[PDB]
């Protein structure tokens, strides 16, 4: 037996697997369970600390991941089947992974903690592109990830029901950061410098941890990419939460809250998938039917308003946004789009694009959408409309909640960093219309072009061994800074870099224009 | 001992005119013709009655009266202004037109240009120096007119409804002037088949308001409409509206002493002149630029709809239009109402001056359209800085009422069969005494239009003298045969290339767009949002 991969948590022991990489071997803990599962009558429910086990727990290997939706879109095609669950489904998929170097360190080594993302719809810990072998012995840092349910599993709310109150699958991501707390240690991770870092729902997932007390002591710097908890998407109201739990129940044969959630328990998880997506109120894209609840609990009110009356004194925060954030989005519904043409849209589509893009408004909102994102020049020219339907899909999920995020947090005492991924993966196989598609930064800040077996360029490597420097210097002291310097993202001079093979370029504004539409005006002519 | 050339018979009796020097050679002249009774006492508010015949000859040999308007006293003595004031005695019997043309007449019917000045309904005179027709009537061979009609409330007050006062009066003025030209420009060798109005801004507006009004579109045949349009914010009223500037008027200089309509104009008409002048602009609804108080009223008779409905709904198939404006349309009325700008300094305002000017720009609209204007004229990497806060509150005032009412009637107008010729003029004259920011203001195309630079007692440039003879040739191939190319091109205006020509001393250059961006905010966004 190997003394370096026996660790003693408080639930018991745990036995990890050396893993290669070519720059040395890694100490990795896969599948250590950390609450107990959310099965039978638990479903719905919050999460329950894992009872303690005698015995040695098995962890070479990556648990089963959360029941979800499968993306049937262009089955067998890479850019899709990378997002797909690579285990099997399971209600029990309450475990968390923990790499470490090798052997494990003797000092208390600076955490990463990954929040994955998927619209709160999807992911799972053990997909390739989340792989935490090479950052960490990159970088000498511990890495963390969990699994955290997802769908109407992990936020169905019935609101002030005890039953399905909401927002369970947050609180298994706080639970996995409290046992963080608790155990990171045995591993040779320091709890006191734990860096939360996520991607879309993840990242908007980072920032509902910053706005809620309870997790705001479990960790201390916060790394936000490609989403914000403030979008249009990642929370719902009371009112339309609960309409969307009694539309799944009665889409799937079922019925007070208490009777409904029995009910909807009695049913295998794989029937409430098959009918999640139809209790959203239209067609869209960027819209999933359960996602947080802003219900007074662990969020007392919206992220905008906790946002705008935070005292951010004393976080640091990383923030960006790929070059391209609404190119992916637009095949999953917009009208003429598809990965397989040049998706040259005609007016008539871009205009019913708009609808499918920014749902639920008002007539008069999306005329102010047509107009800002119209070329009046060149209002019929194919190319331009499919850009601007890309930016509008972008503008108003992606980049304006980042920007207003990162501007307000910095007006209210915090140090922002903000940048644009804009290199295009040699590996990449979506279209070239598609530019640096959403998710596509994610492979190289964990390192993934390292992988010999995979076939990407020499300055690639380079590159991700940038990014994993600047993300990790991040962690350990709060400023990405090689110690072509980057500086700090302002409410007034907006500055951020460009990522790509070329060094830092400064810039001046995340869309501001348009953003200004977005977080300035747009909110103004909704509330008359 | 007379000048055959200097006596004129028309169909209300004989006149007589004087031979006028200019640089190219002699014109005639016929200034100070009555076209109708004069408006006075009883007639005040009125329409407008023909001239009754007169025996014997009255002598048309210099302007008349400027109707009774407001003087500015903005900047007392400076050449900017006082421009634009009368240089006539004010009076309410102002009703005459003039006529210059060539020296000897001409022989064969020659094309008319009849102009209709500016000065946003309450001011103008066709008397002012910058009007001069010798100068194009010299170096084009055209027929001239120019007539005087009613401003202020002596033209436009309405009590809609009723005969005492029924508003439009000074545009019945107008197309009484036109139906003269009709019945006598031949008997001074005009053409009465080739006629061509011309004005700039509310005599722009007054142009495009006879092509929208059937009873006038009968008495010409082409039109050029600078820096202004009939469509624009300031240039109508409705109804409602014009009855309580009106009563509110009538209240202010003591009648009654609202209610009966022939009691209300009988009290009105027994006030002196001045009197209802030294109140005219306080019954303006609220502070602003760019707004007068008694305006062309939408009252179903002169227009039958609002002039955006009319627009988009006629047949405009044989028209040909010229339209255009200036560089800096909202640079000249800042300085008239807007927080921190003044012709003496730089007027570089604050980011608080500037939302401040907003409403003052933009008057009467709610507090989310003032938001919207905000959002789209705010660079928000630069949302502070002086230089470009102002330039921003000029494009503001000038695309709301200039650029974007032309650009809307451009636009309509090509696309349901009218031929469109569009320029912007971009030249800022050597002479020019407002300030370097203003850039070109609004006005300061007319003097080269009527080649004012070819008098020998003012110091224009030779170049200048050149631009001023090129932009005469436009005006009058266009007046001649629809088009102002000479038998680089000027391509015409449509609805999708949006094509016009920069008008300054380098040759024409072909550009797209009258502030495209800018105006689809006006005149597509903009009506929407105040629908809800
Ligand atoms: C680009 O493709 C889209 C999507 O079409 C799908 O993908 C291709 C395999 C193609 O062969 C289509 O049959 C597929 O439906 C085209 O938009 C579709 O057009 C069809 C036929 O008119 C219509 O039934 C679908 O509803 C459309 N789908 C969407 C999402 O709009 C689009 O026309 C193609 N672009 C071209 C050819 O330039
Ligand atoms: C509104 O007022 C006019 C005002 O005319 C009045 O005529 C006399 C009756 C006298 O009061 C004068 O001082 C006024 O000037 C009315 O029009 C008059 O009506 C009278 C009688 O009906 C008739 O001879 C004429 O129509 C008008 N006389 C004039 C002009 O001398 C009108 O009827 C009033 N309307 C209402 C509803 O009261
Ligand atoms: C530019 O001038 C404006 C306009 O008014 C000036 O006031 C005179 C006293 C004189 O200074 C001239 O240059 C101008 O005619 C200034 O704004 C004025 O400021 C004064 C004093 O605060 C105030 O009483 C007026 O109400 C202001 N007028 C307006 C229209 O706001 C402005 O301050 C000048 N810009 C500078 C000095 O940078
Ligand atoms: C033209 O020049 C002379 C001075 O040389 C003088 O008349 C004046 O300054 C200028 N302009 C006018 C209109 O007189
Ligand atoms: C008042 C003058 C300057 O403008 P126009 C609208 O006539």
């Amino acid at each position: 037996e190997d003394a370096e991969l026996l660790v003693t948590v408080r639930g018991g022991r745990l036995r990890g697997i050396r893993l290669k990489t070519p720059g040395g071997p890694v100490s990795a803990f896969l599948g250590i369970p950390f609450a107990e599962p959310p099965m039978g009558p638990r479903r719905f429910l919050p999460p329950e600390p894992k009872q303690p086990w005698s015995g040695v727990v098995d962890a070479t290997t990556f648990q089963s991941v959360c029941y979800q939706y499968v993306d049937t879109l262009y089955p067998g095609f890479e850019g899709t089947e990378m997002w797909n669950p690579n285990r099997e489904l399971s209600e029990d998929c309450l475990y968390l992974n923990v790499w470490t170097p090798y052997p494990r360190p003797t000092s208390p080594t600076p955490v990463l903690v990954w929040i994955y993302g998927g619209g709160f719809y999807s992911g799972a810990s053990s997909l390739d592109v989340y792989d935490g072998r090479f950052l960490v012995q990159a970088e000498r840092t511990v890495l963390v990830s969990m699994n955290y349910r997802v769908g109407a599993f992990g936020f169905l709310a019935l609101p002030g029901s005890r039953e399905a109150p909401g927002n369970v699958g947050l609180l298994d991501q706080r639970l996995a950061l409290q046992w963080v707390q608790e155990n990171v240690a045995a591993f040779g991770g320091d709890p006191t410098s734990v860096t939360l870092f996520g991607e879309s729902a993840g990242a908007a997932s980072v920032g509902m941890h910053l706005l809620s007390p309870p997790s705001r002591g479990l960790f201390h710097r916060a790394v936000l990419q490609s989403g914000a908890p403030n979008g249009p998407w990642a929370t719902v109201g009371m009112g339309e939460a609960r309409r969307r739990a009694t539309q799944l129940a009665h889409l799937v044969g079922c019925p007070n809250d208490t009777e409904l959630v029995a009910c909807l328990r009695t049913r295998p998880a794989q029937v409430l998938v098959n009918h999640e997506w139809h209790v959203l109120p239209q067609e869209s894209v960027f819209r999933f039917s359960f996602v947080p609840v802003v219900d007074g609990d662990f969020l007392s009110d919206t992220p905008e308003a906790l946002i705008n009356a935070g005292d951010f004194h004393g976080l640091q925060v990383l923030v960006g946004v790929v070059k391209d954030e609404g190119s992916y989005f637009l095949v999953y519904g917009a009208p003429g789009f598809s990965k397989d043409n040049e998706s040259l849209i005609s007016r008539a589509e871009f205009l019913a694009g708009v609808r499918v893009g920014v749902p639920q408004v008002s007539d008069l909102a999306a005329e102010a959408v047509v107009l800002h994102y119209t070329d009046w020049l060149h209002p019929e020219d194919p190319a331009r409309l499919r850009e601007a339907l890309s930016d509008v899909v972008g503008d108003h999920n992606v980049v304006c909640p980042v920007a207003q995020l990162a501007g307000r947090l910095a007006a209210q005492g915090a140090r922002v960093y903000a940048y644009v991924f804009e290199h295009r993966a040699s590996t990449l196989s979506w279209p070239l219309w598609m530019g640096v598609p959403h998710g596509y930064e994610i492979e190289f800040i964990f390192g993934i072009p390292l992988d010999p077996s995979r076939n990407y360029t020499a300055e690639e490597k380079i590159f991700a061994q940038r990014l994993m420097r600047y993300w990790a210097n991040f962690a350990r002291t709060g400023d990405p800074n090689e110690p072509p310097q980057w500086p700090p993202y302002t409410a007034g001079a907006q500055q951020y870099v460009s990522l790509d093979l070329r060094p830092l370029e400064v810039r001046r504004g995340l869309r501001a224009q348009a953003c200004a539409f977005w977080n300035r005006f747009l909110p103004k002519l909704l509330s008359a």
